[PDB]
Formats: C-alpha cells, structure tokens, sequence
C-alpha cells in the first residue's frame, strides 16, 4: 500500500469558498472508503471522500474531499483515514500511522494566509556590523564599564584573539553595508538581517543602552536612514535585531554606573524600579548570569506600553516612517516574560508580533530558537524561527558528526530525514516556507570549521540550504569561505581581498540563488523525501506541474535505485547543478556530491 | 542497552532547593558520559550526571544529576543524553530516540505543584440528573419552543425511544442523589460530576436559560444546597457542568421566543447584541448548526466580565459561598472564542481557569475534549481533560474493535500502548495523575454494548480504568450493567431493582476502588509498560518501594515470559484481583482476564 499527498497544487485547489483535497493511493488491497479528517474551530470533522474516475498516474487511484472555508479559523488541519471492513489506517506528514496522529502534526494550510508572503521569495544575508565593511569615509575609544577596561581597536588584518572579545572593534559600519550593496546583489541577496545597531557600549551591542538611537560607532541614525534608502532602492528587505528580554546595565532605566540619579539599580523609587526583578537579597535577575544584561519584568504595564503596547513603543517605532523596517529578529524570544523568568511568555511574544503587524501588516517577526520552537509556532505567536532545531542541527549531525553542544553525533540519512520531517510536521505549509534556515551564525562555530577533515562536504550544505523548505540565510563571509570556532572566533572581519576568497564557493552560492529565483517549487513548493538511507538523501520539491529533484551523497560514489513514484512521472529531467545522473530509475552519484534537476 | 526512569520516587527526590534525578542503565556497552538535559525558563541546559557507586539492582548502573529549583517555571522538563566517543542516544518517555525528543514530550514534574492535589485521591461518578433517581417526595409539563411541542413525561420502566429524546423527562432530581449517597459511598465514590442543572427547557439542559438558578425540575436551588451539604458531610467533592461556549436560545440575553423585549435575537439595540455573532445574512453563529444553541462572542468585554472576569461572574458565582462547588467540567471547551469561532480560545479558557482559582485555589477545572487536548494541556490553560483520546478510544480499539466514529478498528497491544504512552508523554506526571478517564459517557454508546459479542471483556476495562494513571470516572449505571447505543439510548434510567442489576460487575467496581484507596501507587505512582504484544498488556505502577503489577489478556489463555526488570525486583508478589499467576518470570494468564498484584 502506498499513498502520496502534499499541501500544495496539484493536491489542493481553492475553488469558490471550498478547499479541495486530493489523495493518491496505490496497491493490491485498496480501502473501499476514505475519510478526510479535517478541523473547524478545533472540532474534528469526518468528511466524505469520493473516488475520482481518472487515474492521475499509472496504477494510482485518486480520492477527493472538500473543506468548507467560510467558517473556521484560517489554519486548516487535516489527515486521511483509510477505512476497510475490519480496520483503519492513517496517512499523515510522517507516512502511515496505525493510531490517530497528533492534532498538531497533521497536514495544514493557512487560508486565508495573513503571514508575510514576501518572505518565501527572499535570500537573506546576516551581517554582524562591526565585522562586515568600513565605509570609505570611516575609531574613538571609551571606557566599557561592564568590562574592566577601555574598548580596544584593531586593524582589519589583525588576527582575532579570545581576549576582550566583547570590546574589540574593527570598525565596520552601516554606510559600509550601503557601499557593498552591489556585491550582495551580485550574490543573490534580497534581504538583510542585522545584528544589534542601537546605542550600546559593547561591540555586539545586545547590552542595549538606548532603544531609540543608532550607535554612532556604526554611523548613527543618518547611516541607518541611508541603508534603508539604499535597500529600498535596490528592492531589498531589512530586518533589525530586537533585544527585549533584557536591557543593558548601562541603560538609563537601570544605570549600574550612576550616569544619572533615577536609575532602577540604585534607587528604590526609580521610575523603572518595577521594570526589573530583584531577589530577596536584592540581586537583579539577568540573562543566564550575565550582570551586564538585567532582565526586564513584563509584569509591569508601563514596560509593556514602552516596548510594544504603545503607539510609539519600541517595536513599532522602527517599523514606521522614517525607519520603515521590514520586521524584527527577536533575541532570546523564549525567555522573555514576567517575574524574572519566562512566565507569560507566549502572551508577550504574541503582543509583540501583534503590535508589529498593527504598524506594518506585512511585517516579518521571527524568534531566535536554539531549542524546539514548535509550541511558539503552533500558537502563532510569531511568524517563524531561526530554524536551528529543524534545519541547522540535522545537517550538523548528518554532515559534520556534531551537535549544538559540539558533542559527537553519528546519524545516517534515515535519522536525519526522520528528524527533519518530524519537526516540519508540526508546521503548516505556509510556516514551513518562511522558516529562517542557516548553516551557522554569530552564535555558533563556522560550519566550514565544524566539518574538519570533511570540509569537501560544504557544497552539499549549500545546495541543501537553498532547496529545503524555508527561506535561506547566508551568514556574512560564509560564501567566500570564512572559517572559525565559536564566539569570539566566528566573527572574523570579512576578507575583501579576492586572494583570500574561495571564489568557487562564491559561485556556488550565486548559482543556487539563481536556481531559487528561477523555480517556483524552490520557493512555494511542497517537499517529499523520496530516498533516505546511509549516505544518500533524495527529495523533490513540488508545485503544480513543476518538480525539482535533489540528491545528496555524503560519502563515496554509488548508484541508487528509485522506484517508480507518481511524483516523478514527468516528461524528462534537466540537470542544473552537480554531476549526478538519472537514467531509468537509477541515480548515479559521485562521491561527496549534491545534484539538482528541473523537470521539463 | 537498557534504561529505566519514571518521574517519581525512587527516581526523583526533592532535597532542599534541588531536584535530584536518577537514571538506570544496563548493558555491555554503557556510555562513559550522560548529560541530563533540563530546562530553565525554556532555555535548554546540559547538566552533568555522575555515576553512583552503589548498584541499585543486579547489573544496573545508576547516574544522578540535579535541577536547581530556585529559578525557572514550576514545570520541570528533562530528558537523558547518553554520550559515547562517537555518538549519542536519547532516553525519553517513549524509550530511546536517535534524534532529540520534542521539548513537549520530555519527562516533566511540576515543582512547586499548584494543581488540585486532591483529584488524584478521588473516584468520580457521573450523573445525568433526570435519569439517576427520584426523591421520595418527587412532573409538570410545559412547551419546549426549540422543539415543536410540549415536553413528555414517562414512567421509570417505560422503554427509551428515539422520539423527542431531548424533551422526555423521567424525573430524577438532586434530592434523589442526596438520598442515594449511601449507595455511592458503598460503591467507592468520593466525588460527583453532574451534567447541567441550571434552568433550561430541555432534559439535558445544555440549552442554558439562566446561569444563576437551578432548574426547578431537578429540585431548584434548595435541592442543590442540600446536595452540597450532604456531599460535604460525606467528604465528597462536587463538580458542575459549565456551558460557556454557547447559551440556550431561550436565554434572556438572546430570547428567540420574545419572552421579553430587549433580546439580542430580535433587537439590534439589545444590551447583549454584541454577545452573539450574526452573519452578513444575519444568521446567528451557533454550535455545529443547532439553532437552539447560539454561540457567545467573547470579543465583547462585557461578556468576558459576566462569565469569568467579574467578581460575581458565573464561573466564580458557584464556587463561593453558599454554593462552594469544587470546580467545573467545561462543555465544548475547544470551540469557545471570539467572532463566531474558536479565535482566541486558549486565552479565554485560561481566563476561566484563572478566575476559578481566584475564588477557590484548589478548584478543579477540566475540559470536554473528544479530540487531541495536548495543546490546551501543554499551555496549562486547564487542569485536565476528559481523556477520550488518551484513554477511552485506545480501549475502544483494543477491546471493542471500534473508535470515536464507530468505524472498525483492528489494533494489537503494541499499537494500543504506543498510542496511550505517546499521548501521556506530552503531559507532566502531575497532569497524568488527574486526567479524567472513563469508558463511556452521556455522549457515547455504552461500552458494554460496544463490546457486542465480546462483552466478557468488560471486566478488563474496569480493572484498567482504576489502574491506568489518572482519576477514574464511573458513568452512572455502568457499575450494574446498563447498556445502550449512543444518545438518546445511553441515558437509560438507572435500574434500582437488584433483579435488573449485574451484582458481580458491581462487586468488581467496589473491589477496584478499594485497591485504589489502599495503594499509593494507584493514585500517585509512575507507570511503565512492561509487555505489549498481540493480546497481552502488562504494566507496573511505581511509587517509592511499592509496586502494582497489572496484566491484561484480551484473548485465549496463554503464558508470557517477563524478562528480569529492576522495576520488578521485589520481595514477592501478592495477587489481589483476578486469577493470573506469576512464577519465575512467567505469567500464566487465563482467557479474557485481568490481574493485579501488590508487592510485599
């Protein structure tokens, strides 16, 4: 017995106020009845399915049902209940289940879809501002109170060292990014995610001192206005790093260093005393034991107003004119809450997202989730997450034998795809398409270094990043082969000298972004894993009549048989990237290779 | 490789402000390192585990770690990360996982536990009031507007018929329940769940007309005061059916039948016009197409105040003096919300539960969930659910070959236990202990009838109901062998004539409730499935040094080998119920039997 279904055309079709659902079956003992299990206002529904007269493909029987769209909530969950005379079988995102699937692990489609529909068309690039590029115009040192010393300035070619990593400035700025826009546009980028840029004494600037002013070191307000102009002119989106779980200790609201007289750290009568939590001993709650990062108490209704409740709260401030940013990356989204911990977290993240969409309906809001983000995403409190658990770490394990803790990891293609597909199953198709996928970031070792001796696998990761469902994000310098261990060493200055650039890797990035821009299935399509065993993964992206086939071989050269699949029943295939070869259901795969085919 | 862990003593121990966690392992290739993955304010933690010098049991190696309890949220999620030189393995509620478990499917313990700790000590009994018992004192007919006719009155021995089922009254009342308290106390009952009792024209009374007055047909306010007195006197708890997703069409707020002049159904200027949703055509939103049940629009802040927001809102009204009820069963909890659907549902159920605990901190609030309730329970918006998906339907399938839709079902012991254990894995140990388990209810066919020819299996269900984690609920008449098809036929009058009673079944219920009252592990203990194959299920309840072993055989007589388990390493076993026999790791099980053993 076999089944096929993806939450996209050709399997689904909106027609008037109905959502038509088609299921494919094949086998010797087909069920005489099939029930479409659907949901309306969380009530489970048993909807009839009828057999279609026309076989969609050789030996494939098609069933169809209808979800009424005039009532219910926009997210349409559904599964298939195969019924025989004596038994039943469920078909789900995770294949067949002998007992009923979890409600939150069904197929799901968002109709009407009110999410940021532009996100799926983007190629993102993440910039750690101090390390990307210096403007042509272009170093003032001051005293970092939270550190024990003045800040340090280094020249662009000075090696990175573990000393005073939070206080070493190489001096990149925002006009530097503006000046490098042609390079990013040649790379395929259509959108930027910036690490923090508001006034703060550290180099990374998660120790926010003023949420209303751009730090002069990066070029101040004028330079961020220019970047917004230039990006708009080039049709590029722009996302800022939003740090609302905690403030910096040098913020006026807290003011550890008594720069004023009404700070919360040293005055019980401070206007913002109840914006922070102080233990019985008086020790302020902070972010995981970093006293420079006092945690904000969202029990206080004035804090709620200042951050997201008010018309000119911080979240909305940068989304309206003249700033008109395209949204927010939410730092430490999972811990924000009341009383010094994550109490009431889901409610407050919902408030932040809601406030953003009030200012800009198409605003993109996604959270930093090193962990399992499903409960946040399943309650629709944010649009998306940095997909470490769903994308990053499965690739770390399958390709680099390591994990979030740099613990050893030995997982084969089966386990990797079971892992990746289990996580997506909790997400609607529209949510899957906007997951923020990257290979590494400013908070991890460089993927290239994590490969160690297996660095030849890096191109496989690059192809996968551009073809797995979700929006891909390049971490600055990845595309020219920057390596490094974790923070501080993952934040090297970008090597603008082409002699220090891997130009073959750079070209790979250019081509994959062209393939993605070219083919709807790489942006909008469903995704079916077709083969997952030992070293080989094969999956197809699916959208209307178009298909995109992707075959990854992490080891020695081999041949693999691909059984006849109705998803692969096409006129022919056109190889677009890689040296793989498909002929008569046999895939010839060179050692350490990834290949992409478009259907003709 | 083998592992054991349950979220209860002897595996966990609170000591000062620390939670100690112990893991058992056994095998030839044990991991030299084990990481306790825990959570603090949703941040994943890697905590060291150290090897204990003393083997807890033959050939079993013990590891221990500590969760710091002074910070974080009360629910403590955790899992075990086994680490070798080249690989890792996860140990979870669902055995070993090669890739990291879902955050929401870890072991979890609620510390500090603020739930209703009394619930785990109860035996519940559900009463459909019109059909349970007439008081000695003891019939007035009126016109049911939503029906097309006057109500109908029938004598106690008149057969049930499908005609006017919502309007046929046999006349049971609340003083009748008061008078039958000695019977319920002899049965083992310590708590009552009543179907609706507020003023409403139907016999089931989910068509609420007045949320502030007890229906005179059941004996009015005086009779419910007496039942509260008598139950208190006998140390019995009392739960009322709370119907807040919709009102009845005869409620004054709506008033389809113009009993007043300011109703919402016929006046655009009604004080409660915005308490209901009217389509573009003006058709009121209702409960699944029943116009007698107009749905309430929780967008309106006055409605929120009337139902749960206000000091004397409906939810709190019956929880304070003089009513002092012990909580609420929430009818159609999953659909309640704004705009004519389930919009903002989680938030409103949270408000209702919060309001209840404001009035009574130990109030028990649980929802009617025919479907998958995990998202409600995982967000702590209610204490518990009617556990149809986690308990009822697995037993319908394994024992009765049927399901929620009375579709055929063919699942073996493996699938049943995989199903039951997968659902619990999303629940903390404290949540599992208060799940509201029953075999049937006023909204299903009688389980005894569902068995058809296999009715000899019914005692197995009864033993299982009292030994699976959760609080058991008898549906009135089940204990003397009432049968019937679904609503209306599952609501027969209780047969008080002992000649019409299955006294052997009644005794079984008495003994199982005595076993539960007697043994802490049946109320507080963890639960490990030990054997699940074809017809046989064997599981042990675990609490400190005590064990309770339960063996269910749904088919012909057989013998089954039980490998040495450190959970079964005890002084000896004492058979308490059934004819099973355990000797030298071999379980001799008669056909269609269930057996219970206490450890000595």
């Amino acid at each position: 017995l076999k089944a096929w279904h993806l939450p996209v055309a050709p399997f689904i079709k909106e027609q008037q106020e109905r959502l038509m659902i088609t299921l494919w079956l094949s086998g010797d003992d087909l069920p005489p009845r099939v029930t479409l299990r659907a949901e309306e206002d969380n009530e489970e529904l048993s909807l009839p399915m009828h057999r279609l007269r026309q076989a969609p493909h050789p030996g494939v029987v098609a069933w169809r049902g209808e979800i009424n769209l005039v009532n219910g909530q926009p997210r349409r969950r559904y599964s298939f209940k195969l019924l025989w005379a004596d038994r039943q079988l469920w078909f789900t995102p995770q294949e067949f289940n002998r007992f009923p699937p979890a409600r939150l692990e069904q197929f799901a489609v968002d109709l009407p879809d009110s999410g940021p529909q532009w996100v799926a068309d983007q190629v993102f690039y993440q910039i750690f501002p101090d390390r990307f590029a210096r403007s042509q115009s272009r170093d003032a040192t001051y005293y970092h109170h939270a550190a024990g010393h003045d800040i340090v300035r280094k020249a662009w070619d000075e090696p990175l060292t573990a000393e005073a990593g939070g206080s070493t400035f190489y001096g990149g700025d925002l006009d530097g990014i503006s000046e490098k826009l042609p390079y990013l546009k040649q790379l395929g980028v259509t959108a930027l995610y910036l690490n923090p840029v508001f006034v703060a004494p550290s180099v990374h600037k998660y120790d926010t001192e003023d949420y209303r002013r751009v730090d002069p070191q990066f070029g101040g307000d004028a330079a961020l206005l220019r970047l917004r102009h230039n990006t708009q002119k080039e049709g590029m989106r722009l996302i800022l790093d939003g740090v609302f779980n905690h403030s910096g200790d040098s913020h006026a609201w807290f003011d550890r260093h008594q720069r004023g007289s009404g700070g919360a750290c040293h005055n019980a009568d401070s206007p913002w005393r109840d914006w922070y939590n102080f233990s019985p001993e008086g020790v302020a709650h902070d972010w995981l034991g970093y006293a420079s990062l006092p945690k904000l108490d969202y029990r206080s209704s004035t804090l709620i107003d200042e951050i997201y409740g008010g018309e000119d709260s911080v979240v909305r401030h940068w989304l309206k004119a003249p700033w008109s940013m395209d949204g927010w990356r939410l730092d430490v989204v999972h811990m924000l809450g009341e009383g010094g911990g994550a109490r009431n977290n889901l409610r407050h993240i919902a408030g932040i997202t809601q406030a953003a969409k009030l200012e800009r309906p198409d605003a993109f809001v996604f959270g930093e989730h090193f962990g399992d983000a499903r409960q946040w995403l399943q309650a629709d409190v944010e649009d998306s997450a940095m997909n470490y658990r769903g994308f990053t770490f499965p690739l770390w394990g399958f390709l680099a034998n390591t994990d979030i803790s740099y613990d050893p990891q030995k997982i084969d293609a089966q386990t990797c795809m079971a892992w990746m597909d289990n996580y997506r199953a909790g997400l609607s198709h529209q949510q899957q398409l906007r997951m923020f996928n990257q290979l590494d970031s400013h908070d991890t070792a460089r993927f290239k270094s994590l490969l160690g001796k297996d660095v030849a696998r890096l191109p496989l990761a690059v192809v996968w990043l551009f073809s797995w469902p979700g929006v891909p994000c390049i971490y600055y310098g990845d595309e020219v082969g920057v390596d490094g261990n974790n923070d501080p060493f993952c934040r090297k200055p970008f090597p603008w000298d082409p002699a220090l650039q891997d130009g073959d890797l750079l070209d790979l990035y250019k081509r994959m972004s062209k393939l993605r821009k070219a083919h709807q299935a790489l942006r909008y399509g469903g995704c079916q894993v077709i083969y997952a065993e030992d070293n080989v993964v094969v999956f197809v992206r699916v959208y209307k009549q178009q298909r995109v086939l992707v075959a990854i071989n992490r080891g020695e050269a081999c041949e693999v048989v691909i059984e006849d699949s109705p998803l692969l029943d096409v006129n022919g295939w056109q190889l677009k990237e890689g040296a793989g070869a498909l002929h008569d259901g046999v895939l010839t795969l060179p050692a350490i290779s990834a290949s992409v085919w478009f259907s003709r």
